[PDB]
């Protein structure tokens, strides 16, 4: 065997992969729902049904329908995030990274990707968990979900389209993970689910979840938070931008049964092409299908559990990257642009807050101006490019966390957060953008390891630590084995710095800037 | 003669006073107007009937009525601004210190006291010319008008007590000067009005007020600016506070006729005791009986007045104090006390706050906690001290100081700004009151060239720098003779530090914390 495993739904090949300077086990594609083609798109996920013979579990699988990012073509920084396998509607799969010798019982890490719930892959070379596993002897396995119209479309009051069935797909492979890790050596007792951006945020949704609950035991929320603005919408909207995607592809919208029927009729690529129209606003860091809080997945709104502690009480490890804004403004804020050193004019910063604050009204967008802009240096095109850089990520990343993490607190058995903050030597995206949302998976995955990647030796040794921290945290708990990593606690909450240097503890990550947006903005909106 | 002048009201004989190793003319007590006694009182001036003889102005006059501050008895940081000399209702007089050997014409300085229109005294020894007169050879004067409620009652729609009245005695006397200064060796063509606290707001309500902007050439604000909260009130407002005086003394409010008759037959002292009753709301820097927005001393309100360059258009230097919070914060916000370092608790804070801002609404007392706050230090009692040490000086004195200054360099003929920001060496007030409210006056004024007083060298020094940029602005138009203080420009706002070291000149004096109580503050007060 090594290589040959009998799973409870059947027998799987797998394949040796080359690590480093040995070799590892690869089962990749084992499939864990029946493909949600045909009639079944749109509606919730169904278990898979067993198979005979041996699954050949040596290449990846396809990935799901999404929007391919040509916005720099040929580019390696954008190109690293696009499906790099033939899209199908047919993509739930799972990949499990095992070591070798194959190990009796040890951690397990399953990892939930990113991409603004629009996007994502499991297959990309940043997710490549061969390292992780062999580093740190760990189990991994990566998770595929459906992103898009096709995963969060929600019709609410209907089986059809019921919202959140992306989500779904997530816990389906927690279920299959849990009751079938074994066989791989894995405990199914010590799973801990790590992810990023809409990954980070899903994470949480579990914990929150009821049904999920159960099926993990630690988790890892890395720029992204249940809470976030963006990771939810009511039935009401997910209902309004429902209808207005069917108006698009001009679907008969008479019923929720005409519209479904017409939306299944679409070719995939169709629903992609108008996605984006219908969000209902100019807006940067917002997408148009993502979770509705529903009443079933959610029992009631993130807030109240948040302040009733209607949550799993574990240990998480969560943090944060410096620059979270840099990609969203670069991508769709006017004044900013890849080759020039983006420094925008007033006129520009402005634009660019009204497309932040999409809900804000006058006296809003005038509370967030007077406090992101130097008045003693109005007119500075550096200063104006940076403010706008912390306006989107403390709004949109920084600050929904920190909400988290201390209503969390409050109940959980155990928090550490990190700032991660350094710019890899390599990065091709100028250095106006910084570090950069979503470049710290290179560091988490182990890539500097791999010399041919051209990293300095300084950031190898930065992504062991990394790695470790996230490993030791799976198993025991605590990312620090027996300098201290400290708890974050609402007294004094603790975090550390996650760069090359001699790491640092500070206190209060963002206060000023956060208790503007999560006391102050909150209230001016409503008082007007 | 030397001493003995004809002017045309009647003849005077002054007296021959020590300056230095001096000597000066002094002529104080020379009467502007009729007694305001008996039926008269809360009645406009009347200009004084001529007299025969020879006035004898050899000892000052009586003061105005007043409250006497008693809440450091003895103490002589507060003694040093009581009334010195017998009160009475009788009190409208001037004093003039002329230069020995007489000049033929030369620039004169007319001194408006302050006190927040109910107390003030032309007889304080800080407020004695001999100094300025004798150093920079010019004709210095003081004026006496009626504060609190024997100068600022108004029940508008009547004779008996417009409103404004001890606006106009200071018109009266300024009138005086104009027809008389000239057979003292004064020019009434170029005669600079200077003024502190509510006597700064008193030369910018003269810049403003049609009928007072002909005798004057340029002026001088220190502290005080027409529009700051505290200097004016609407007729409505005003009839609210006189009538509720009213009521106090049990008097018949069934008219104005009745109302007043009742009030001219109390004797002053009973108005006094009950003056500081009528206020609306529980606060700080707040005065009761204070000029009202009637519509004859000023035409409209004074916003649209500085927005139309309605007003005077001459030259004017004007500035602040470091720490103009101290002394109100000191004598009526709970926490603060004289012989501690008044470490302010967030408990005390916030009562302080409420008191600061006595108009905002929840949001805006939470808007202004927010900026003047350091969330990551929350608590420090030192730093709760000194930011409502700033939210009293800002709100009060700096930011509108800074409104007017931008309104009137457009159309004015010359801005010169400062920043006072020394503490004498022998201040008696404790070290956390810093530089206070009414503490360069005794640099104005010369006291530092009396050795008596114990000064060191370099204070006096920076006195007699002080006292020439007076001099020289009130002949002149500029401060500098021909490094230099630059003009005030609405491009480069420039000023400059006044304190003992080698000049510094800034710009943007409190950007950041004025365009909050400016622009922001009023918006949301408005849109709530
Ligand atoms: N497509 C991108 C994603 C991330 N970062 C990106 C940064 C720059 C350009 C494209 C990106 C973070 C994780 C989700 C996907
Ligand atoms: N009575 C006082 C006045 C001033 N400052 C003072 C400062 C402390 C105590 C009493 C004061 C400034 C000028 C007006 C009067």
């Amino acid at each position: 065997s090594e290589l040959l495993v009998n799973t409870k739904s059947g027998k799987v090949m797998g394949t040796r992969v080359p690590v480093l300077s040995s070799h590892i086990s690869a089962f990749l594609g084992i499939p864990f729902a029946e493909p949600p083609v045909g009639n079944m798109r749109f509606r919730r996920p169904e278990p898979k049904k067993p198979w005979s013979g041996v699954w050949n579990a040596s290449t990846y699988p396809n990935n799901c329908q999404q929007y391919v990012d040509e916005q720099f073509p040929g580019f390696s920084g954008s190109e690293m995030w696009n499906p790099n396998r033939e899209m199908s509607e047919d993509c739930l799969y799972l990949n499990i990274w095992v070591p070798s010798p194959r190990p009796k019982s040890t951690t397990v890490m399953v990892w939930i990707y990113g991409g603004g719930f629009y996007s994502g892959s499991s297959t990309l070379d940043v997710y490549n968990g061969k390292y992780l596993a062999y580093t740190e002897e760990v189990v991994l396995v990566s998770l595929s979900y459906r992103v898009g119209a096709f995963g969060f479309l929600a019709l609410h009051g209907s089986q059809e389209a019921p919202g959140n069935v992306g989500l779904l797909d997530q816990r389906m492979a927690l279920q299959w993970v849990h009751d079938n890790i074994q066989f791989f050596g894995g405990d199914p007792k010590t799973v801990t689910i790590f992810g990023e951006s809409a990954g980070g945020a899903s994470v949480g949704m579990h914990i929150l979840s009821p049904g999920s609950r159960d099926l993990f035991r630690r988790a890892i929320l890395q720029s992204g938070s249940p809470n976030c603005p963006w990771a939810s919408v009511s039935v009401a909207e997910g209902r309004r931008r429902a209808v207005e995607l069917g108006r698009n592809l001009n679907c008969n919208l008479n019923s929720d049964e005409e519209l479904i029927h017409c939306l299944r009729e679409k070719k995939p690529q169709e629903l992609i092409d108008v996605e984006w129209n219908v969000l209902p606003f100019d807006s940067i860091f917002r997408f148009s299908f993502v979770p509705v809080i529903d009443g079933e997945f959610f029992p009631t709104s993130l807030e109240s559990m948040l302040n009733s502690g209607n949550f799993k009480k574990t240990q998480i490890l969560l943090g944060v990257n410096k620059d979270e804004g840099s990609f969203f403004l670069l991508y769709g804020a006017p004044g900013f642009s890849k080759d020039s050193e983006s420094k925008i004019s007033r006129e520009d910063f402005m634009s660019g807050v009204k497309l932040s604050v999409p809900h804000a009204n006058d006296l809003g967008l005038d509370a967030v101006t007077l406090q992101y802009t130097d008045w003693m240096d109005d007119n500075n095109g550096i200063k104006n490019r940076d403010g706008l850089d912390d306006i989107v990520g403390d709004h949109n990343v920084i600050c929904p966390l920190m909400h988290f993490v201390n209503k969390y607190t409050k109940f959980g058995n155990g928090t550490y957060l990190y700032f991660f903050n350094h710019r890899a030597s390599n990065l091709v995206w100028p250095e106006w953008m910084g570090v950069i949302h979503g470049y710290e998976i290179e560091f988490v995955f182990g890539l500097p390891l791999v010399k041919e990647l051209n990293y300095t030796a300084e950031e190898e040794a930065l992504s062991r630590r990394i790695m470790h921290y996230w490993a030791t945290f799976a198993k025991t708990g605590n990312p620090n084995e027996p300098s201290k990593w400290p708890l974050f606690t609402t007294k004094e909450q603790k975090f550390i710095d996650l760069n090359t240097e001699p790491m640092k503890v500070h206190q209060r990550l963002r206060v000023q800037m956060c208790v503007f947006w999560n006391q102050f903005l909150p209230k001016l909106l409503n008082a007007t």
